Parts: C-alpha cells; sequence; structure tokens
C-alpha cells in the first residue's frame, strides 16, 4: 500500500534491445514513454502502477551508458536531471562508489563473440597473443570500464588494445564484417545476435556483474523500487518478459 | 566559491509582471528561459551564474499559484516536477506548513482597488455594510488564503463573499470595467495599474507578507539561495531591478 503519492520521475534511457527500443517512427515527444517497448520499459510501466509514480523518459546527449567526472546516463543522474537511471545498468565498482544500484534484475557477463573463420580462439585472453583478429569495446560502458579495473593486468592490456568503439550497435557491426572479436555483455548481445549462426562464443562467459537501475546515493524511493523489482523477479515475471521479446525476434 | 556543481534545477514559473513576463510570441519551447523577461527572470539568471546550476521553467497547468492537496505552483514543488518556485511567491502561515520559503524578495501588501465613483469607500472592511461594490479575489492565490485563514472573522467573511476569478488578469479586468473592489498584492498591483487615474486604493494596505521563492522542506541548496538573495537584497539590486521595470511600462 506504501508508495510515493504522486511523485514525478525522469527515468534515464538509451535505446538497446531487447531492455529498451527505439523511439516509434511516429513519436512527437522523445521523453513520452508511450513511444517505446522492451522488457524494461514493461517494468517500469508495472513499477510506476505498483509505486505511484508518474514519469518521462531522458536520453543523454552523448548516448553514453556512463563512464568515469562522468558521462552519459550516470553525468544525467548525479546532476539531477534525470532520478532513476532504466537501461539494464551494469553494477561494478568504479560506479557503486558514486552510485547506488537497485536489487538487480538479471545477471550478466562478458563473452566475447566473433564470426566463425574456422580459425577461432579458444579463449579470451589468447587475443594478445596473435593478429588474426583484431577486438573491440564500446566507449563509456561496462565491459571496458571492468575489464580497464580489473586486477587481472592481462584483461586490463584487453581493454588497452582494444578498438574503442561509440555504440554497442557499430560493434556489432564490426564483428559482423569479420576478423574483430567484440567483447560485449550476455545475455544482451545473444539477444542481439540471434539467429546469425555464422557468430560464436569465444570461451567462456567471464566476470559476472548485476544488471539494475541506477539511483543517486540515499534515495528515499530505493527500498520502495527494491521490493517491487524483488517481487517480479521472485515470481519469474522478469525472466518471462525477457523471454516474451526474444521470441518476438 | 561554494556552489551546485552543475545542478539541473526545474524552477516553477506563472506569468505575471513585473515578476515573469508571458513567453516570447516566438518562442519555441515554453520551458526555455531565454524565452522570458522580468524581475524574478533576471534574479534567475544571476542565482544561476553564483550557484552554478542550470535550470528550465515550468508552468502549472491549472496556471494557479497554490491553494489548498495543493495545486498550482506548490502541487508542482511538492511532486518534484520542479524544484523551486521563482514567481513572487506569497508566504502565508498555510503555505509555510508543507513547503519552506527562501530568505525574501521584498516585502508585499494587501490593497483594495477599485475604479474611482467619486462614492469610494474609506477602508476595505466598509465592503461588508454596503451594496454598490462587489468585491473579487482570484482562486488559488494569497489573497483568498490569507482573508480566508485569518484570524479576524471580518476578513473571513470578505473571502466567503468575495466573487472568485480565475486569474490576477481577469479581476483587473473586472476592476477596469467599474463597481467591482479588486482585492490583491501590493507592489504588483501597483506596477499591473500604473498610469490609470481612475483606479485608486480604498484605505491603506493590510496584511502583510514576504514575497519569496518556495522550496521543498530540507532542501539542500536552501542556504545557498538565501545566501545569494540577500546579498541582491541588502545591495538593493532587487529594488533597482523592480524599478526598471516599473519605468520600462
Ligand atoms: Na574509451
Ligand atoms: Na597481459
Ligand atoms: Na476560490
Ligand atoms: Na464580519
Amino acid at each position: 500500500s506504501n508508495n510515493l503519492n504522486g511523485m514525478h520521475l525522469r527515468l534515464g534511457i538509451i535505446p538497446e534491445m531487447p531492455f529498451i527500443s527505439e523511439p516509434s517512427l511516429g513519436c512527437t515527444n522523445i521523453r513520452d514513454p508511450s513511444c517505446y517497448t522492451g522488457v524494461n520499459v514493461e517494468i517500469v510501466s508495472m513499477m510506476s502502477q505498483d509505486l505511484n509514480f508518474t514519469y518521462n523518459f531522458i536520453t543523454p546527449e552523448d548516448l553514453k551508458f556512463g563512464g568515469k567526472e562522468w558521462n552519459g546516463l550516470i553525468r544525467d543522474l548525479l546532476d539531477n536531471k534525470t532520478d532513476m537511471i532504466v537501461v539494464a545498468l551494469s553494477n561494478n565498482a568504479v560506479r557503486k562508489a558514486d552510485i547506488d544500484f537497485s536489487l538487480s534484475m538479471m545477471d550478466g557477463g562478458l563473452g566475447a563473440l566473433v564470426k566463425s573463420d574456422g580459425t577461432d580462439l579458444s579463449h579470451p585472453l589468447e587475443l594478445l597473443n596473435q593478429d588474426k583478429y583484431q577486438w573491440g569495446v564500446v566507449d563509456s560502458r561496462n565491459p571496458e570500464l571492468l575489464l580497464a579495473s580489473n586486477q587481472n593486468a592481462d584483461y586490463n592490456r584487453i581493454a588497452e588494445d582494444a578498438v574503442k568503439v561509440g555504440s554497442y550497435g557499430e560493434g556489432l557491426e564490426r564483428m559482423r564484417a569479420g576478423g574483430f572479436v567484440f567483447i560485449d555483455e550476455i545475455p544482451g548481445i545473444n539477444y542481439a545476435t540471434k539467429g546469425e549462426c555464422d557468430i560464436v562464443q569465444i570461451g567462456e562467459t567471464f566476470q559476472p556483474f548485476e544488471l539494475a537501475f541506477g539511483l543517486r546515493k540515499n534515495s528515499p524511493f530505493k527500498n520502495l523500487v527494491d521490493t517491487f523489482m524483488l517481487g517480479i523477479r521472485e515470481q519469474g515475471v522478469i525472466s518471462e518478459l525477457y523471454a516474451k521479446y526474444e521470441n518476438q525476434k
């Protein structure tokens, strides 16, 4: 019964399926949630009904998730342009120093994906000892941040020598063209490459992380968000949404 | 030197000169401060430069200042749609129960103004014992709220039996047409009627109040706003702005 009594929230988004779509082509206002679909758009709609808040979406000008002074979604949150980030925001230690994360919607991890040549690598760190494949990460997105901050200096070297692409879409494009290992996040990258039989994963998933919403420290509505998220997680609702969008593709 | 480090604020406005103009006719976005002039628009511009915040303006759909569940500017502030109200918001006890007021920009009071008939009244409470003049107040604006909440049951009766108009402009219009005493706020109503020789004030100004900005309780930026406001008040800058706009008319 306890709720936010009609508080208005601005929610930070970046389009990336299956979590958040691009705005409809007919959209007349990019902030209008009715212009969007996706797992997280539906989570937010249900959350708003339960927690009794109104909301609009705000997309950062720089279209970055957030790297560190921060940019992207995290800079908009810290600046009070938004009140909560509702992408699948990866919880890593560098971000957690400066913002809070909700109870998570699901667990992710890194995968190294490539267009299969037959002479595929067997483990991601084999990239450091060869010259057949380039590899890449998105600037100001969690995989780069993880790899560069990791205790393991070989992961540091992977980030150091990676091609830096400007967007997730660009990384996928370069990967699809061949000769290029894109290191990014599961499960999302498995959705993004669904049905592309020439795309394979090198070795095992590595460096797991939670995917959650982002909030300023000491937020008065964190506990209510966490309780709502836990309910739909424990009930299987988040898994069912994800599967619905996976099957729509 | 201490400041808000680039925080973004949404500021609540209602057009009413000399404090805030209507948006320019060429305006492409009603939230854009560059579309406005007025005493308080200039105060906010200087405040933003000193306190290092970015901002836009938000006008309530109902175009009400705030009466009590609240409506108008005060409901937008309580709902977190805005972060500070930057009209000349009158500080009264009913509002102060639920929001905070900044250090004030100036002192106001109520005046009862009328189109002179020669047979003008001598004191505002004489309205209660005659039938020549109607009188009126704006709904959900401070004079009604003051008069209705006052310890003096005769002021209560004035509010009770007053015509309720939907806007300040409408009250002025009815007053200008004759036979109608408009009870509203000085000094603003003296600006609004500058040069109208047929308009006179009945008796003395009464029921003074501070005019200030509105903030949620426990705002972390109240002390910085207060310090800035005090500086421009003590220096005479607010008086000089007011005089500049008074002379532009
Ligand atoms: Na980079
Ligand atoms: Na190494
Ligand atoms: Na009324
Ligand atoms: Na009376």
